[PDB]
């Protein structure tokens, strides 16, 4: 009717004054940029819209102890390196493992890695590092680890929080004109109240249940919940397999999301892609696609092509 042009009025003008996210119908197919940094896992990738996370653009991962929010990060870093970019670890937790970030395929040796003696020092050198226009990625581990100064030098309570809104002001225009991701790592959040806001990607990180071969742990049957984006409808969940030091099954996303598609058929415990067959059960139907990158391709080819992603 008349209102369905007052309607697109009221949408556009929002758009121009605010931004190309800022309203949205849930339904809407998402905007794809040029380049995104992929997340390890495509079901992942598909609940962010875009195909992995946005470029310049302030990212929060969050989540309880071992969730898997780090394990999420270090193959965001792991991607945009295999893509020839260049990243940076701001840590203030001294938790991160090397050999395990190896294993995801982070180029440790090519990570530059920064163990700042203050809050404001750690927003600070990754703001040095950034306005650098060198890199693709950085990530803050963690926001609860950014202590202030004052508090550490012993000298009232509530800057940390100041600090993030500072930070963030200055660092959001940075992000933008580098084409500079930023992850940030949060805990169940000192001045996360303003990296709420600021951020265009927010995800929730938790385990689920534990994946077991038998009697032993393999690894962990992880969830994730877009519960903010500004660059595709939020609120979208994902779940994937996080291998004890392997990482996110890729092979294990690859089939989950390629039965939701109908493009691997499943009749029984046999999946099957294409009429060949590619496993009983889910651990053979992943051990073959690891065995069989080419069909592991393929099939990732194809989900992207069905989805536009």
């Amino acid at each position: 009717p008349d209102r369905e042009k007052a309607l697109e009025l009221a949408v556009a003008q929002i758009e121009k004054s605010y931004g190309k996210g800022s309203v949205m119908r849930l339904g809407d197919e998402a905007r794809q940029p040029i380049s995104v940094i992929p997340t390890g896992s495509i079901a992942l990738d598909v609940a962010l819209g875009i195909g992995g996370l946005p470029r310049g653009r302030v990212i929060e991962i969050y989540g309880p102890e071992s969730s898997g929010k780090t394990t999420v990060a270090l193959h965001a870093v792991a991607n945009a390196q295999a893509a020839g970019g260049v990243a940076a670890f701001i840590d203030a937790e001294h938790a991160l493992d090397p050999d395990y970030a190896k294993k995801l395929g982070v180029d440790t040796d090519s990570l530059l890695v920064s163990q700042p003696d203050t809050g404001e020092q750690a927003l600070e050198i990754a703001d040095m590092l950034i306005r650098s226009g060198a890199l693709d990625i950085v990530v803050i581990d963690s926001v609860a680890a950014l202590v202030p100064r004052a508090e550490l030098e012993g000298e009232h309570v509530g800057l940390q929080a100041r600090l993030m809104s500072q930070a963030l002001r200055k660092m959001t225009g940075a992000l933008n004109n580098s084409g500079t991701t930023a992850i940030f790592i949060n805990q169940l959040t000192t001045g996360g109240k303003a990296l709420k806001f600021y951020a265009s990607v927010r995800m929730d990180v938790r385990r689920v249940e534990t994946l077991k071969d038998g009697t032993n742990a393999v690894g962990n049957r992880t969830r994730v919940k877009v519960v903010k984006n500004k660059c595709s409808p939020p609120f979208k969940q994902a779940e994937f397999d996080i291998l004890y030091g392997k990482g996110i099954s890729r092979e294990g996303s690859l089939i989950d999301m390629g039965v939701d598609q109908g493009l691997i058929r499943k009749s029984g415990a046999w999946f099957t892609y294409e009429g060949e067959q590619l496993g009983q059960g889910k651990e053979n139907a992943r051990n073959f696609l690891v065995e069989n990158a080419d069909v592991a391709d393929e099939i990732e080819k194809k989900i992207k092509e069905k989805l536009g992603i």
